[PDB]
């Protein structure tokens, strides 16, 4: 393993200004923002996480453990941390992402969502996946809800709080016990608590068979205790109606219970860009042709394009 020479930068509170309450959970609430390094002419659109006074020890450290893998990635498809903030609570500060979450973003505009979107979106998830495989990392918890949507063109990986960081030498992670996202999970994840890539691939088959049903709600009503069986005797979730045999074919090879039968994710990519480039080939949607989706703010740029 080579040294990790990741930056993580530390902002002070005067740069940053908090323009609205985003979301509340139970870890702190977020607010869009913008982030003003001092004397730089320049603002960027940020999400600000503030943790809660009440926040213990034990998700303080977690968070930061979480703020360390995601200073630690830089890809086009992964999310971008732009650093964190030691006041009397941890503020950590994020690239705004302004469309929200893609599972939401699927069930809200379905109606408008052709099928160059869809097979797009695919392709960018394989490239940031393949990233990480690249960094040793598996996620352990990929789904449309951790997915982010900067634009309708434009998707990126997050929720680093499962993540793990393979050894050298190690395959396989190995996990402890806990409460686990179990109708994502490959068969071997749920049974023996081993994740790799290839179960990563897994989760994978699952986020496409999500957006592909505009945010259906896997397995629907089966409780999470009955999954491994029901995967043991071989059954799967069901073809989407848009979906071609071509597409449906990949999500089945994605929960081969041989993980080493699964694609790749390099492979993953190559698939859905064959299909990208001729999308009404590959995915059957009423209405394709019509649909379009969304294509002081002197010196404002995006995240993406302040570079250190
Ligand atoms: C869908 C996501 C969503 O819309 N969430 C509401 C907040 N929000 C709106 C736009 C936006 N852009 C970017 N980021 C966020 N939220 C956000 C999440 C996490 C975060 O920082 C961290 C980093 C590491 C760990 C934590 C945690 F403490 F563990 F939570 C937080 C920041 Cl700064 C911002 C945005 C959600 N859908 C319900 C699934």
């Amino acid at each position: 393993h080579a040294p990790n020479q990741a930056l993580l930068r530390i902002l002070k509170e005067t740069e940053f200004k908090k323009i609205k309450v985003l979301g509340s959970g139970a870890f702190g609430t977020v607010y869009k923002g913008l982030w003003i390094p001092e004397g730089e002419k320049v603002k960027i659109p940020v999400a600000i996480k503030e943790l809660r006074e009440a926040t213990s020890p034990k998700a303080n450290k977690e968070i930061l453990d979480e703020a360390y893998v995601m200073a630690s990635v830089d890809n086009p498809h992964v999310c971008r941390l732009l650093g964190i903030c030691l006041t009397s609570t941890v503020q950590l500060i994020m690239q705004l992402m302004p469309f929200g979450c893609l599972l939401d973003y699927v069930r809200e505009h379905k109606d408008n969502i052709g099928s160059q979107y869809l097979l797009n979106w695919c392709v960018q998830i394989a490239k940031g996946m393949n990233y990480l495989e690249d960094r040793r990392l598996v996620h352990r918890d990929l789904a449309a809800r951790n997915v982010l949507v900067k634009t309708p063109q434009h998707v990126k990986i997050t929720d680093f709080g499962r993540a793990k960081l393979l050894g050298a030498e190690e395959k396989e992670y190995h996990a402890e016990g806990g409460k686990v996202p179990i109708k994502w999970m490959a068969l071997e994840s749920i049974l023996h608590r081993i994740y790799t890539h290839q179960s990563d691939v897994w989760s994978y088959g699952v986020t496409v068979w999500e957006l592909m049903t505009f945010g259906s709600k896997p397995y629907d009503g089966i409780p999470a205790s009955e999954i491994s069986s029901i995967l043991e005797k071989g059954e799967r979730l069901p073809q989407p109606p848009i979906c071609t045999i071509d597409v449906y074919m990949i999500m089945v090879k994605c929960w081969m219970i041989d993980a080493d039968s699964r694609p790749k994710f390099r492979e993953l990519i190559i698939e859905f860009s064959k299909m990208a480039r001729d999308p009404q080939r590959y995915l059957v949607i009423q209405g394709d042709e019509r649909m379009h989706l969304p294509s002081d703010m002197d010196d404002v740029v995006d995240a993406d394009e302040y570079l250190i």
